[PDB]
């Protein structure tokens, strides 16, 4: 299962990253936020 | 590089799948359309 | 900005709750909804 | 429904984009290929 969150002020981004990393740490799991390779989407003009 | 196309301006999906599969065949590549594990997105209630 | 987390050890239900909770704490309410299915053209060789 | 295609063999990325765009134009809908906003994935260290 894949989960996605989209941020934009509302909620801070770094704080969010913290929270999620913490969640994993609290479950005994280590990891970091990796930047994904760029990707393209076909956008309809209308 | 990853490419993403989004359908639903109503266009036949089966035709699209076919056209693309064909395209790969023409370029000497075999493959099928496989399903991806679901993705949930956190949706703001607005 | 877009964030992605993959699960599957670690309970999915609680993760959702924690995250939803996090947002409620920052004043924004929301729910986890499914995205419409995705198919990937899987190369054989 | 969403479709995903990943490349880089003999299949050139430019022609794939064109074929897809062509497919849509042929169905009466115009559009262009745009780059997505950056995405970060929390990568487990094991």
């Amino acid at each position: 299962m894949q989960y996605k969150v989209i941020l934009n002020e509302a909620v801070d981004a770094a704080t969010f990253e913290k929270v999620v990393k913490q969640f994993f740490n609290d479950n005994g799991v280590d990891g970091e936020w990796t930047y994904d390779d760029a990707t393209k989407t076909f956008t309809v003009t209308e």
